[PDB]
DNA sequence: GGCTAGCGAAGCTAG
C-alpha cells in the first residue's frame, strides 16, 4: 500500500499550517509540493522534521519552488533539467522513495500563447520529456507529478469553446502532455475515473470555486507497473474550500503493493 | 478580472 499526494500551495509561508494539518489528518505517505516561493534556506525543515517526515526542496526567492515530503528517507536526489542545465528557475526535483521513483515538476505557466514565456514552455517540456524518458529506463515504479498547467481534454475545462486554443488548453499544449503520455505513462485520475469534471485548479477571481468553474491541471501520471497498482484517485476540495486558501486542490493517488 | 501573494512600503509581476 501507498499512498501520494501532490499540491501547488501558492506560497508555503501562507499555506504550512494547512500542510502541517494535511500531514496528521489522514497522512500520505508521500506529499510534494509546488510553488513554494521561498529560498532554499527558509525552508521550514524544523516544522516538519519535529512531526516526523524527510524532506528534500529546491528553493529560489518569490518564484517557482518544489519541495517532497516522507516518513522514508528519500534517496538519489536529483535538481533540475539535465537538457536545461543554465535554467534558474527551480521546478524540478526527483527522489526514490521506498522503491518508487518521484518526479515533482511545476511545470512552466505559459502566461499567453504568444507570450515568450509560452516558447520558454515548449522548451521545458521538451527537456522535460527526455528526462523521464531516461529516468524511466532505470526505475519500473516511477511517478510524474505535479501542476503541469496543462488541461489535457476538454472535459478538464469548464468552458472549452472560451478556452478555445488559450494558454492551458492550447492544441500544442496537450501535444506535450501527449509527449509525456507516450513514454508509457498513465494519467492516473482518469483511469480511474474516465469521465466527469475532476477540476484541480479555481481561479481565485469571480468566486469560481463556489461556482465549481475551473481546469484539471495537476496530475499524476504513473508507470505501468504503477498503473496495475492503481487503486484510486481523488481530488480534496475540502482543503480547496478553506478559509485563505490555495487557488489549488490536492490530488492523491492510492495504491496496493 | 473585477483575487492573491511577494516585495516592500507604492504600485507593479506573476500566477
Amino acid at each position: 500500500a501507498m499512498k501520494i499526494t501532490t499540491w501547488n500551495v501558492n506560497s508555503l509561508n501562507v499555506r504550512l499550517p494547512q500542510v502541517q494539518n494535511l500531514l496528521a489528518d489522514n497522512p500520505p505517505d508521500i506529499l510534494v509540493l509546488q510553488e513554494l516561493k521561498l529560498d532554499q534556506d527558509k525552508f521550514p525543515a524544523a516544522a516538519l522534521q519535529m512531526m516526523g517526515w524527510h524532506c528534500v526542496w529546491s528553493g529560489q526567492k518569490t518564484y517557482n519552488g518544489v519541495a517532497i515530503v516522507s516518513r522514508s528517507v528519500p534517496q538519489d536526489v536529483h535538481f533540475g533539467l539535465p537538457a536545461l542545465p543554465d535554467d534558474p528557475q527551480r521546478r524540478v526535483i526527483a527522489a526514490t522513495v521506498s522503491g518508487v521513483r518521484v518526479i515533482n515538476v511545476y511545470c512552466v505557466n505559459g502566461e499567453a500563447l504568444d507570450s515568450p514565456k509560452f516558447k520558454y514552455k515548449e522548451q521545458w517540456f521538451a527537456a522535460l520529456t527526455e528526462f523521464v524518458r531516461d529516468e524511466m529506463t532505470r526505475h519500473g515504479k516511477l511517478v510524474l507529478l505535479g501542476d503541469f498547467n496543462i488541461a489535457p481534454a476538454d472535459a478538464d475545462c469548464y468552458d472549452p469553446e472560451k478556452w478555445h486554443e488559450k494558454i492551458h488548453c492550447s492544441s500544442v499544449e496537450r501535444q506535450w502532455f501527449q509527449n509525456l503520455l507516450d513514454l508509457g505513462l498513465t494519467d492516473s485520475l482518469r483511469q480511474v475515473h474516465p469521465e466527469g469534471a475532476f477540476y484541480t485548479w479555481f481561479d481565485y477571481r469571480g468566486a469560481m470555486f463556489q461556482r465549481k468553474l475551473g481546469l484539471r491541471i495537476d496530475h499524476i501520471l504513473v508507470s505501468p507497473a504503477m498503473a496495475a497498482a492503481l487503486k484510486d484517485v481523488r481530488v480534496d476540495l475540502e482543503t480547496r474550500a478553506l478559509e485563505r486558501p490555495s487557488d489549488h486542490a490536492p490530488v492523491t493517488a492510492e495504491f496496493d503493493w
